[PDB]
């Protein structure tokens, strides 16, 4: 199976594959930071 993706629209963070947050600011998983 496949998984979520950087900048991809998202309803939850289980949708990020790895790696990424969903970001209700950009509408999409974005790339987590290091804090």
């Amino acid at each position: 199976s496949e998984c979520g993706k950087f900048m991809w629209k998202c309803k939850n963070s289980n949708d990020c594959c790895k790696d990424l947050v969903c970001s209700s600011r950009w509408k999409w998983c974005v790339l987590a930071s290091p804090f």
